[PDB]
């Protein structure tokens, strides 16, 4: 099943890499990334969404602002809230502020989310059919912090204890690397100076490396 390569950037699903700065807001960037993709699918307009709106306002859903949160809680907030503001109307400050949500500037919405079954084959299918997917990974490693090029593979990685929300925008394979040659194409939120222009190729089909298939979901819009 599924194409041998997918890349939602080339279809215009994906906003430029952003930078969460010194705020534990990775979950919000992964969520706005998944939502940006699904709104684009619906409407043909690609609009950067407000991570700050999610940071300040999705407390009721269970999120903890700059201290952490889950993508599904963010999707739940957008639903509960009846909308989400744009990045330009509600810009990123990288700290906890009073919730400033103004429905007058809502440019997005959803009707819940879908959690993907915990298998890479299932992630493959969802990426191929739906668009960018929110995923969490065990990013807690020097080798990840200082990642720059190639297919990321970390022997001590965990498939069960993930700590970092990112966005899978596709998958592929190295004509270079073809032995364990496949990778997920992953949009991170640490600015463009990290990894490959802010992106990382995570090892694909290596028995759920770093837990990339263990917490995948997307908003239904
Ligand atoms: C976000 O950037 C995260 O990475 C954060 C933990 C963390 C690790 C390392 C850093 O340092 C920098 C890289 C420099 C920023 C910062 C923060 N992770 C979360 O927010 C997690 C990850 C996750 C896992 C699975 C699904 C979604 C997201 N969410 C979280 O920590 O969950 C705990 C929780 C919070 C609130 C309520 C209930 C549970």
């Amino acid at each position: 099943e599924a194409p041998r390569s997918v890349d939602w950037r080339e279809k215009g699903y994906v906003t430029p890499v952003k930078n969460q700065g010194q705020c534990g807001s990775c979950w919000a960037f992964s969520a706005t990334g998944a939502l940006e993709g699904q709104m684009f699918r619906k409407t043909g307009r690609l609009i950067s969404l407000s991570e700050q709106n999610l940071v300040d306002c999705s407390g009721p859903q269970g999120n903890e602002g700059c201290n952490g949160g889950l993508m599904d809680y963010a999707f739940q907030y957008v639903q509960d809230n009846g909308g989400l503001d744009s990045e330009e109307s509600y810009p990123y400050e990288a700290t906890e502020e009073s919730c400033k949500y103004n429905p007058k500037y809502s440019v997005a919405n959803d009707t819940g989310f879908v959690d993907i079954p915990k298998q890479e084959k299932a992630l493959m299918k969802a990426v191929a059919t739906v668009g960018p997917i929110s995923v969490a990974i065990d990013a807690g490693h020097e080798s990840f912090l200082f990642y720059k090029e190639g297919i990321y593979f970390e022997p001590d990685c965990s498939s069960e204890d993930m700590d970092h929300g990112v966005l899978v925008v596709g998958y592929g394979f190295e004509s270079t690397e073809s032995d364990n040659n496949k990778y997920w194409l992953v949009k991170n939120s640490w600015g463009e100076e990290w990894g490959m222009g802010g992106y990382v190729k995570m090892a694909k089909d290596r028995r759920n490396h770093c837990g990339i298939a263990s917490a995948a979901s997307y908003p239904t819009v």
